[PDB]
């Protein structure tokens, strides 16, 4: 329990600060270990609550210990910030953000399960942030109590776990950091049981046996680990595991450190009441009062706490091995800073200079109980931030030259982020973590605060990574729409791999990396983010409605009045031309003359037809056209707007099942109008044109990028699956892996990710994006053909009649 003054004093000696977190796979004991740390060294102040985000620990080392610290030290007191990290381990950006504010990590590994993918994933991300690791092989009690494992087996298990870990480290750690691997002999590996208050270092035992073996501890701790044997028969220390006769010698670690512990466990747990007093006496352990009566685990717990007070082992590795900002910002400056390496701000970062201009990185926005207000959490890399200070808020898109994302505003208050609470403070110099109030509106997620107009902005760690699984989300109660729209924003910000957007059909879409990911997202969206009943339903694939040939016969339709008639034919527009329209070569607003010269000279069009295009559709710019081929219609000019409008309507909603048209050309052959405009009005001609277009369309023989990375030998599975799903290979490129690109119908992609791992031995990684467009040759009007099935499914899904109205339905015989 410290006062604000004591805390602030502790925060001045950043050489004696440790910013770190605990990395662990679910159930490996991350929680019980931190409870242990908190109960042993947690710090507390001598009605606003927050979600626990970080905890402060306090530790004192002996004068000799502090001498062993291979880094700048000021005194024997240490302040340890145990920073909370998310539990989602999908290489998410929320995790990367949390690690970014730490410098070291306590990696928890299970005695039995060893290093699992989740563990490798966070560690890999950590190494990517140049974080130094230290390991704790947890749940050791399981191997002794449940599995009855033997000493050499337990040893071997420990050694294999340590090797698995140093494989990940040696693979992803920056060579510039040197050897960041972990070594039990160097004290960077702890062993124990977070559930059961005892731990040790070889050093403590060396101290204990040095003045007893008549040898200095430097010599003793080297002998208490690895291949050092003490032959009781010769009374000598050797490095050979056998004697002259070749008989097996027990390792010094086993003989002097493990055996005493093993004997204590065995004697106490088996109630050997005549063997316990002696053993305790020999180890100089003293039971006082009610303790003398304890037995079994109760006695054990109490005896081990006295003999070797877990937290102690962990704190020792944290203080002695994890890195302290002055030291680190010297080699981290350039990465952290986008600007010039010779820049005034970069230098201020390298020197962790508190008198320079401000360089404060906003790690994330944290939820507060202050009615919808989020406080900015971050770290001062340069300068010092002050309450009421005028600063420059630069979002993710800011550039020193443009005024994008820029926001000048005063910082309302600078607060210490202590667990769920805050503590207003006047200022905070470079090298410290801190919270800012009043930045809510201008920044959401990461950012960069500066006090220099020149200041440039600041920068992120081996499952699917593409949002291939998507559903439509909608409120059950219309009035809730606002909360949903807001919830999606909140959801997107908290999840890097989550995607939300509005569909062509007006539905909010939420897409996730995999079925499970999407499920968490929807649960969180509904329960928290939006907090309102949501309705989930089918991603729907969009299709286009086109024609394969010219109308088999002139289309004829009359107006409601029955006085007006339009005669037309529909024909295919060449792909190259549709593409040209879609991509900017042939444009709706270009000068009709020059455009017609291009369409005629370069695309084979008849220049008169081209000069006479009346409009593009849908939306006035789509790849469908109306060309005027009439000769002597008197009031043509007066119906043009109605005809154009009807086309925008027809091409927007095709007659097959309501999808947009594409590559459809319509030629107006003739129009017969009533002499009086009353009759001829849009309300008469718009329906006529739309009815005729649908008819010409139906009479024209109507018709309606998956990137995979993987090893060579696995590629064969890819072709195997694709062939089972109307797939089609596109490209096979490459000394990393391979990358196969192919087209995969959307209605053949449900469960694809599963069948692919199954066919590639879990070695292939898919990625999918909507691509097109390809014309299906089957009949859209035949409920049993490939195209027809798709059309029948969409029609039922929309509550339309199953049978597709045929052309005769829009044809008005003369
Ligand atoms: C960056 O992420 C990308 C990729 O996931 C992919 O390109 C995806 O495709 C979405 C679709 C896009 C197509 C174009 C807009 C026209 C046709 C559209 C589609 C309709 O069937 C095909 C894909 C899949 C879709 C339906 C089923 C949702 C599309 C849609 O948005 O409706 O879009 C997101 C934003
Ligand atoms: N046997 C054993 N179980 C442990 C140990 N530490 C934690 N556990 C158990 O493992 C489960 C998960 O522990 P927890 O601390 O919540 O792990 P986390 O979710 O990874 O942080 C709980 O049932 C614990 O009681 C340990 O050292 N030994």
């Amino acid at each position: 329990a410290f006062t604000v003054d004591q805390m602030r004093s502790l925060m001045d000696k950043v050489t004696n600060v440790r910013n770190m977190s605990v990395i662990a796979h679910v159930d490996h004991g991350k929680s019980t270990l931190t409870d242990s740390l908190v109960q042993r060294a947690g710090i507390i102040s001598a009605g606003i609550t927050i979600k626990s985000t970080a905890i402060s620990l306090y530790s004192e080392m002996s004068d000799e210990d502090v001498k062993e610290i291979k880094q700048k030290t000021d005194g024997n007191s240490f302040l340890i910030n145990l920073i909370d990290s998310p539990g989602h381990v999908d290489f998410s950006s929320e995790v990367t953000a949390a690690l970014r504010v730490t410098d070291g990590a306590l990696v928890v590994v299970d005695t039995i399960e060893g290093v699992c993918v989740q563990t490798e994933t966070v560690l890999r991300q950590a190494l990517g942030e140049r974080i130094k690791p230290v390991v704790v092989i947890n749940k050791v009690d399981r191997a002794l109590l449940e599995l009855q494992v033997s000493k050499e087996d337990l040893y071997q298990t420990f050694a294999r776990t340590v090797e698995s870990v140093n494989v990940i480290v040696s693979t992803y750690a920056d060579e510039v950091l040197g050897d960041v691997q972990v070594y039990p002999a160097r004290g960077t590996v702890a062993f124990g049981s977070g559930l059961h208050g005892w731990a040790f270092t070889i050093r403590q035992f060396a101290t204990r046996y040095a003045k007893k073996f008549g040898v200095d501890k430097a010599k003793m701790m080297d002998r208490l680990w690895g291949d050092s044997f003490f032959n009781p028969k010769t009374k000598k220390w050797t490095n050979k595991d056998t004697d002259a006769e070749g008989k097996p010698l027990e390792r010094a670690f086993n003989m002097f450190i493990l055996d005493p512990i093993f004997r204590l466990f065995t004697a106490i747990m088996n109630f050997k009441k005549d063997e316990i007093p002696v053993l305790l006496e020999k180890l100089e352990i003293v039971l006082k009062g009610d303790e003398k009566d304890l037995e079994g685990k109760a006695l054990l717990k109490v005896v081990m706490r006295k003999f070797l007070p877990a937290a102690d082992a962990l704190l020792e590795m944290i203080v002695l091995h994890l890195p302290s900002p002055v030291t680190a910002q010297a080699y981290r400056a350039e990465q952290l800073y986008e600007g010039p390496a010779d820049d005034a701000n970069c230098i201020a970062i390298k020197n962790c200079d508190p008198k320079a201009d401000l360089m404060l990185y906003v790690s994330k926005m944290v939820p507060t109980s202050d009615k919808g207000r989020f406080y900015a959490f971050g770290r001062v890399f340069a300068g010092t931030v002050k309450s009421g200070q005028k600063v420059r808020i630069q979002g993710p898109n800011y550039v020193p030259g443009k005024k994008d994302d820029l926001f000048i505003k005063a910082i309302q208050r600078v607060v210490l982020m202590m667990g769920r609470f805050v503590e207003p403070i006047d200022d905070c110099p470079a090298g410290n973590i801190i919270g800012l109030v009043g930045i809510d509106q201008f920044l959401l997620k990461t950012g960069t605060l500066t006090t220099s107009e020149t200041a440039h902005n600041m920068k992120v760690m081996k499952f699917s990574v593409s949002p291939v699984v998507q559903v439509a989300v909608e409120v059950k109660n219309a009035n809730d729409l606002p909360k949903l729209v807001e919830g999606l924003k909140r959801l997107s910000k908290s999840d890097p791999c989550v995607l939300t957007y509005m569909s062509e059909s007006g539905e909010h879409i939420v897409a996730g990396t995999g079925e499970l990911h999407l499920e968490i997202c929807l649960q969180d969206l509904e329960h928290d983010h939006a907090g309102v009943p949501l309705k989930i339903s089918p991603p729907v694939v969009a299709y286009r409605e086109t024609v394969e040939s010219e109308s088999s016969q002139t289309a004829l339709s009359k107006s409601p009045n029955k006085h007006n008639r339009i005669y037309l034919k529909a024909e295919p527009i060449d792909e190259e031309v549709s593409l040209a329209i879609e991509n900017g070569i042939i444009n709706p607003r270009d000068d009709f003359k020059a455009r017609a010269r291009i369409m005629a000279d370069d695309y084979g069009w008849d220049v008169t037809d081209a000069r006479k295009i009346w409009c593009f559709g849908p939306d006035g710019n789509g790849p469908n056209l109306v060309i005027d081929q009439t000769k002597a219609v008197q009031y043509l000019h007066e119906i043009k707007d109605s005809v154009v409008a009807a086309f925008q309507w027809a091409t927007k909603e095709g007659p097959i099942f309501g999808e947009e048209m594409r590559s459809v050309r319509v030629n107006i052959l003739d129009v017969t109008l009533h002499a009086d405009a009353i009759h001829r009005g849009g309300g008469q001609i718009i329906p006529t044109m739309r009815r005729a277009t649908y008819a010409g369309f139906l009479l024209a023989d109507p018709k309606i990028l998956v990137e995979i990375q993987c090893p060579e030998q696995a590629v064969g599975g890819i072709y195997s699956v694709l062939n089972k799903k109307r797939g089609q290979v596109v490209s096979e490129e490459q000394t990393p892996l391979f990358t196969v690109k192919a087209y995969l119908p959307v209605n053949e992609s449900f469960g694809f990710t599963g069948e692919l791992r199954q066919a590639t031995g879990g070695q292939a990684f898919p990625q999918m994006v909507f691509d097109h467009w390809s014309t299906l040759g089957s009949d859209p009007l035949d409920p049993t053909s490939k195209a027809g099935e798709i059309v029948l499914a969409a029609r039922k899904r929309h509550g339309m009649k199953e049978e597709v109205p045929g052309w005769q339905e829009y044809y008005d015989k003369l």
